[PDB]
């Protein structure tokens, strides 16, 4: 049985119900899957602030922990065709896992949400940057077509990682 | 026994190279592999006129045979960071593989030469619209870096391939 | 008096009707705007079997003729993210215009029509690539919007390019 | 006379040379120059903990303030592809300049180091996002030749936008 990160960022929950939606399908699949999210930069003081709603009892993750895994999955909010700051911040803390070559081979996938294709493609590079093999994509709150292809994508990556093992 | 395509196209012969050298990589993996080249756009007059050296007895692929084998490699020249207009072309006519499924959770890899991390990107995605499973890269005439570089590309695609099956 | 060429290329017309409008639109800047169309690769016969309805009386460019405008507006069809093989094959010919230094500081702008964020950008980079200043976008058949964008954009491209001189 | 902002980011102190190089060619171009450094993100506690090399002369800037300039140029160092988590988070903060349009027809550059293209591009999409006119590229420590071409990027950019006003 094999075990799934379903990894994310969101600021106004969008992409949480996404990541929710992955593990769920994943999850359908027959893996362990395990929600995080990437931790907040800038103190927890004036981050409820203005706008907000991150999800407490979802727990936070670590750089180090990506390698306990055989699949990975990414979801980001996005801005300007990019990252997060957060989710970026955080996939840079990875250095000792590319060198080390603990990320080759495992299977990974990416959603966005709003630049969304160029968002896309920077995450899936990065991913690829640590040797990782890809499964593409589908083909106010997430629709109904948006929820069963992150439920269908995530299935179908936790349905191609146990055929790998 | 899993079959590949290495699919290319090469204007001086560097990617023809580099082309077999993934053909013979990926025939160690245990696949078995078959050499094609992207059919010249332009009549076969005044094409070989200027600047030319195209092999003759590598067999010219048609759009349509993409969906007869488990994997595809793809190596291309490329200009101003896309592909060249001979790959181009040829991919665009899959439009009835695409609708079809047909190439839906088959393995493929690229190769580029010389804008080259916006071409590899470019040609990944067009693979990955076809719901295409990606493996990445490595990590005057090809270095020998570059030589065991696309044969242990080749072998992995190969490799990879077979345990999907 | 500032010179515009507003080239483009089509294949259901929808990419000729933003380029007419962003023409009309560049005249309105006080522009000599030539509105001129890629040739087509492929012969002349089997063209028009199937598919088609490229305009006649659209003179066809030159590769060469590109050095003798102030300015230059690219638009063209796009699919799975990238130039169509008509339009990429044309831009590669500016190889005597590259080194050259003919195209650098010239003003340019782009149009696209269905991965249109990707082609955006690729056609974008290439123009960079002969030094191009790159004024960026807005911000069946064409909508409204469109048409106002592009002639807006036109307009824009006319507005700065006799500003230059 | 124009005044322009080199804004930019570096950990290692390479960009930080470029931004200078870009900074002094601009100068010679004729404009009010300011240099400026993105703030940095996490406490000022274990900041220069393991690696550190931040200039702390250097001004740091205010998202605020980027509309005050008539041209912008921005350097940053980058990793896999993309902006520096710094970079990224700054640039973000700047939706009250987008929407009121502050940024429109502001000469714009970038320059970067490390991914290279893909993380280029990335950047001057965002810029364009904002709409801002791009100017292109040239065409351990920083070589002669990227201090030279940072130098003339940066009069090149003071050269145009002078010519606007």
């Amino acid at each position: 049985m094999v075990k799934m990160l379903v990894l994310y960022y969101s600021a106004y929950g969008y992409m949480e119900q996404m990541a929710k939606a992955a593990a769920e399908g994943a999850r359908e699949g027959g893996a362990e899957v395990t929600l995080k999210r990437v931790p907040e930069l800038v103190p927890e003081e004036v981050a409820k602030a203005s706008h907000y709603k991150i999800d407490q009892e979802v727990p936070i993750a670590t750089p180090g922990e990506l390698a306990d895994y055989d699949a990975i999955i990414i979801g980001t909010a996005t801005r300007y065709g990019m990252m997060a700051s957060q989710m970026k911040n955080f996939l840079d803390q990875t250095g000792g896992l590319w060198a080390k070559g603990a990320l080759i081979n495992k299977v990974g996938s990416v959603m966005v949400s709003t630049g969304a294709e160029l968002a896309l493609i920077s995450t899936q590079w990065q991913m690829q940057h640590h040797g990782m093999i890809i499964v593409p994509l589908s083909y106010r709150q997430p629709s109904a077509q948006e929820l069963d292809g992150a439920r269908f994508q995530g299935r179908r990556v936790a349905e191609i990682t146990a055929k790998l093992h």
